[PDB]
DNA sequence: ATGTGAGT
DNA sequence: CAAACTCACA
């Protein structure tokens, strides 16, 4: 158990890495599209590979890959590989994709004119927009880790600010930290209400209210991005009067339609793997289960109309699986 | 009925 | 989990 190989990584590993350079180095969409499939019909495949020939008998393998597969499986190394890891254009941009708000490409402008390091970019923040400064100004924090004890706080402020403008509001913290973890590197909102449905006249003040409630007692920031559904912007706890001032960290709050939070509480709690699991169990039980709805599976095995849903717990009920923790939703 | 770049 | 989806901006 096994579970996934672990068998042939360094095999994937080239082939991720050469995807990614030629994906966002090179412009090339076709050479990216095939190194990936590739790396992922070899990451299926059961037996520790000894030749290109072998792997080339997989779709998605031909020629080239398979000789590039002899190289690195005869010498440890593929030579067009650690050339693009030695390659400084390469690698600043690379590096200047960590910003968020910076991509491949705006890294290929920033680099071709020079910019390649943080101290460089930030003497050219005339160079990038808003939300790319903002990456900027807290890069260093947004790499970090963020405590457990610090996410509850979080949790506690952005979920009682809530309640104080309306107590039929229903806020969750998602993710890992949902699911337990002594850590996250970000904090994911997921918000409704009762008179905001499928069906319903939208009313975009919902998510806004909350937005500017939480700017208004300084928990919130900057703005990255906001629209009628969908914030993402940066957060900070309070300081102690004085002394040390809280690192900014990276949080989204999604106004999702009520009838469709639940599946979107229970997809964002994850975990991947135990997602994954939980949607192979509804298909056996002939039920498809997706962010926003659980849905029946007809004879020909496709149906439809969404089966209510008002909880997490409702969910489980449906595909006959005991409730699960979010503590115990690793696998 | 704008297209692309990003982030999740 | 990739894919689709939001949103920003030229
Ligand atoms: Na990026
Ligand atoms: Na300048
Ligand atoms: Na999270
Ligand atoms: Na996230």
């Amino acid at each position: 158990k096994a579970p996934q190989e672990t068998l042939n990584g360094g095999i994937t590993d080239m082939l991720v890495e050469l995807a990614n350079f030629e994906k966002n180095v090179s412009q090339a969409i076709h050479k990216y599209n095939a190194y990936r499939k590739a790396a992922s019909v070899i990451a299926k495949y059961p037996h520790k590979i000894k030749s290109g020939a072998e792997a080339k008998k997989l779709p998605g393998v031909g020629t080239k890959i398979a000789e590039e597969i002899d190289e690195f499986l005869a010498t440890g190394k593929l030579r067009k590989l650690e050339k693009i890891r030695q390659d400084d254009t390469s690698s600043s941009i690379n590096f200047l994709t960590r910003v968020t708000g910076i991509g491949p490409s705006a890294a290929r402008k920033l680099v071709d004119e020079g910019i390649k390091t943080l101290e460089d970019l930030r003497k050219n923040e005339d160079k990038l927009n808003h939300h790319q400064r903002i990456g900027l100004k807290y890069f260093e924090d947004f790499e970090k880790r963020i405590p457990r004890e610090e996410m509850l706080q979080m949790q506690d402020i952005v979920l009682n600010e809530v309640k104080k403008l309306d107590p039929e509001y229903i806020a969750t913290v998602c993710g890992s930290f949902r699911r337990g973890a002594e850590s996250s590197g970000d904090m994911d909102v997921l918000l409704t209400h009762p008179n905001f449905t499928s069906e319903s006249s939208k009313q975009p003040k919902l998510l806004h209210r909350v937005v500017e409630q939480l700017q208004k007692v300084r928990f919130i920031t900057d703005t990255l991005s906001k629209g009628e559904t969908k914030f993402m912007g940066v957060c900070q706890l309070p300081s102690e009067n004085d002394e040390n001032e809280y690192p900014h960290r990276r949080i989204d709050i999604r106004l999702i339609p009520k009838d469709q939070y639940y599946c979107g509480v229970l997809y964002f709690t994850g975990s991947d793997i135990f997602n994954k699991n939980m949607r192979a169990h509804a298909l056996e039980k002939g039920f498809t289960i997706n962010e926003y709805t659980i849905r029946p599976l007809g004879v020909t095995g496709v149906a439809g109309e969404p089966l209510p849903v008002d909880s997490e717990q409702d969910i489980f009920d449906y595909i006959q699986w005991r409730y699960r923790e979010p503590k115990d939703r690793s696998e």
